[PDB]
């Protein structure tokens, strides 16, 4: 699963609902905190459709648990990640994500 | 592309063919060097299907132009690789990969 760790808070009751548009900052990480990929770097926001499979499991589930404006660490299990074979070249099997994400809006 | 600097000749004369099996041990890494992944820390050799798409263009072309027992280095450019999108989360858009690989044997 996805253990989710507010950071700061959003509204509490604007939450993704299947079919909107998430536009989010992200900085995906490995288990102990190893920077992979941050949409900071770019100053431009990643957007994905929930009930499109556009992020893994764990990434988009755990924004369904955010509202906007929040901001918080999502822990992400191998399972709801790239499992068990990983994605050769780039990540290692058995590999515990750690995401920093923050919901800037929905649309 | 990719660009193939051999590291390591092989018999030169065993070359990949469409179907066969790349038993293969890499280490994947960003155009600076940067380690992501290698099959090498589960001492496990990695196996793809040429022409399958199983794998990033530049992995799998670099591969084919190896004769069994190589070890090379392959400079994939960003085009032939994740391209201007990248894989958010894991691999920032527009990002040349440097793979070092081993063709160990096909089958």
């Amino acid at each position: 699963g996805v253990q989710v760790e507010t950071i700061s808070p959003g509204d509490g009751r604007t939450f993704p609902k299947r079919g909107q548009t998430c536009v989010v900052h992200y900085t995906g990480m490995l288990e102990d905190g190893k920077k992979m990929d941050s949409s900071r770097d770019r100053n431009k926001p990643f957007k994905f459709m929930l009930g499109k499979q556009e992020v893994i499991r764990g990434w988009e589930e755990g924004v369904a648990q955010m509202s906007v404006g929040q901001r918080a660490k999502l822990t992400i299990s191998p399972d709801y990640a790239y499992g068990a074979t990983g994605h050769p070249g780039i990540i290692p099997p058995h590999a515990t994500l750690v995401f920093d994400v923050e919901l800037l809006k929905l649309e």
